[PDB]
């Protein structure tokens, strides 16, 4: 007669390719990419004879044999490929195979195939577009805004975006190399715990408890490998297999290691640790490199060069050769982008002309183009155009457009920036002609989070009420709150400027928009953005 009908035994069925260490605070002991994952099963038999051999099956298919010796049994294997299995345990003999109910087991990888799809309803006031104007339609996701901001990764108006940038990931380095983050709290020393035995210059995660532990919708078991944002982020690529998300490395504070790269020797070091971080992390898609700024004028008052324009140039070509080298391995499309400055004073110390063809899309940042850093000389932070006050104004989106075509950059590349911040200043004063504008300030506005600085969901919920004066400068194109009263002054987007910049972007052919931060909007901007790009509202 054939052998008995196996029990699986209870035991762990939840299995992991990228094991994660549990216990570990250093970026190189907390991932271990294997190439397979260890799998175990055991069986009782409690009724018959046990057969003479026994096999796993993963649906079906024999992952494991050996001889059948008694009436439980243990087998450990590899499984090489992530996903979830029906697993089944068979006793054979010359008579026949009698094979046990399946039991679903989970095999773990960074793609997120083993996850559900986090597919969440819109919130505040989003509303549901289909990107089908060919047009870029991106916005960051900040690691740190899980805290005090409680914005997720579930929150993510998702559908709505063809690209989701992850701000930031950190260059490995201490004193001399990281030295702008020590102006953020704990931030330096943070990098230091992340990058314990890491070589400088090498990527890592800066905040791997918001990256990668943090319990959130979706990832809450104690033993589901991926939690935080990127186990997020893998389920929301289940859910959204076309999003591109793109990790991004430097930022503000995180851009000092970019001075450095002129040493080829440490610039192959990062791009070789830019390739481990990709086959490491397998549901980003590119990489997004804000080097904020060759040249210098970022955080660090020390550091920029002449030479920074062609090592920029390098890095990029580096990066895509790299890229082009990881996509014909996995098949895949990787992107390679950057976000850059919009002031011509910046454009004109790297050749973009050159580096365009190393690129896929160039962010750029026309915002903060004035702001409480200047008390003295104010003005619209991200208007399209000068204002009729001022029409020489330098530093308008417009000009870094026109500063990048006039290098020879393809206008097609050029993916235009809207803020859901404003930027103000408190005090203004001495102005002429109703203009607040022509004033001065006394210093920065009250911050929802920083000085300065307001979520344009606070703008909206308010101060577009009570003593505010709210203007929109069609010259410009660009809305302000006024507070005549304390002289409180907040320059923004709103919906009718992003549609200018939209309708702007289809006019001169530009390759869509882009805006910082996600979590600071209600829903208005990344609405307008999808709307004034031609993306047709409802789902597919
Ligand atoms: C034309 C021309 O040339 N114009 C010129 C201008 O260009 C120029 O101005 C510059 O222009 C640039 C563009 O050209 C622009 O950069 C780009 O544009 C973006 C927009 O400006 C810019 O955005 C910047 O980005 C920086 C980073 O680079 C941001 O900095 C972040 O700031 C945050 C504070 O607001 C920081 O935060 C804190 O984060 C820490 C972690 O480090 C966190 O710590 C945790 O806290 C919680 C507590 O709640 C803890 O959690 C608890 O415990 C458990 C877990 O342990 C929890 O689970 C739990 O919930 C909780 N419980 C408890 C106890 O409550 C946890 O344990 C903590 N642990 C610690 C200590 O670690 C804090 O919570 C965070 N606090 C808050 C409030 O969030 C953050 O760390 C910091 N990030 C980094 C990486 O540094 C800025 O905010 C951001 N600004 C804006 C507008 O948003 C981008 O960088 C650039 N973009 C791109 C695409 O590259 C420049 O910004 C601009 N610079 C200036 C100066 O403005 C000017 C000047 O040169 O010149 C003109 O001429």
């Amino acid at each position: 007669a054939a052998p008995g009908k196996p029990t699986i035994a209870w035991g762990n069925t939840k299995f992991a390719i990228v094991e994660v260490d549990q216990a570990a605070t250093a970026y190189n002991n907390l991932v271990k990419v294997k190439n397979a994952a260890d799998v175990s099963v055991s069986w009782n038999l409690w009724n018959g004879d046990t057969g003479t051999t026994a096999k796993v099956l993963l649906n079906g298919k024999e992952a494991w044999s050996g001889p059948s010796t008694g009436s439980s049994g243990t087998a450990n294997f590899k499984v090489n490929k992530g996903g979830r299995y029906q697993m089944q345990v068979a006793l054979c003999n010359a008579d026949g195979c009698t094979a046990s109910d399946a039991t679903e087991i989970v095999v773990a990888d960074t793609d997120g195939s083993h996850l559900a799809p986090l597919k969440e309803p819109l919130l505040e006031k989003n509303k549901p577009y289909k990107q089908n104007s060919g047009k870029v339609v991106g916005s960051y996701f900040v690691e740190w805004g899980v805290y005090g901001r409680n914005f997720t990764v579930d929150k993510i108006p998702a559908q709505n975006l063809t690209h989701l940038l992850y701000g930031f990931i950190p260059i490995c380095g201490g004193n001399g190399i990281n030295d702008s983050l020590k102006e953020i709290e704990g931030s330096f020393q943070a990098l230091q715990r992340s990058c314990q035995g890491r070589e400088d210059f090498k990527v890592s995660i800066h905040d791997p408890f918001a990256a990668l532990q943090k319990a959130q919708k979706g990832v809450t078991a104690w033993d589901d490998p991926y939690k935080g944002n990127f186990g997020q982020l893998m389920a929301l690529k289940q859910a959204h297999p076309d999003l591109k998300i793109l990790p991004s490395i430097g930022g503000w504070t995180l851009s000092d290691p970019f001075f450095f790269m002129g040493d080829k020797v440490k610039r192959d070091r990062f791009v070789g640790s830019v390739k481990e971080f990709l086959q490491t992390w397998k549901f980003f898609d590119g990489v997004d490199i804000d080097w904020q700024f060759p040249g210098g004028k970022g955080a660090n008052p020390n550091l920029g060069s002449p030479q920074d324009g062609e090592t920029y140039v390098l890095l990029m070509k580096e990066l895509r050769a790299m890229l082009d080298q990881l996509s014909v391995e996995t098949g895949r499309k990787y992107e390679l982008t950057s976000a850059i400055s919009a002031g011509k004073d910046k454009i004109d110390k790297v050749a973009y002309n050159v580096a365009q063809n190393s690129m896929d899309h160039i962010f750029l940042m026309s915002y903060d183009f004035y702001g409480a850093f200047d008390l003295k000389n104010l003005g619209h932070q991200t208007a399209l155009n000068a204002p009729a006050w001022k029409p020489d104004t330098a530093y308008t989106t417009v000009n870094g457009v026109n500063a990048l075509l006039a290098q020879g950059v393809k206008p097609g590349k050029i993916v235009v920036g809207t803020a859901m911040y404003g930027r103000g200043w408190t005090g203004v004063n001495g102005y002429q002609n109703n203009i607040p504008f022509t004033g001065t300030a006394t210093g920065p506005v009250k911050g929802t989070w920083e000085n300065g600085i307001v979520d344009y969901r606070q703008i909206a919920g308010q101060f577009m009420s009570g003593e505010w004066q709210y203007t929109y400068d069609a010259t410009a194109e660009a809305p302000y709150v006024f507070k005549p009263s304390t002289g409180d002054l907040i320059t923004f987007d709103d919906a009718r400027s992003v549609q200018a910049k939209g309708k702007y972007v289809l006019d001169k052919q530009l390759g869509g928009l882009f805006s910082w931060e996600i979590d600071a909007d209600n829903g208005d901007i990344l609405n307008s953005m999808n709307a004034s790009l031609g993306n047709s509202a409802g789902v597919q």
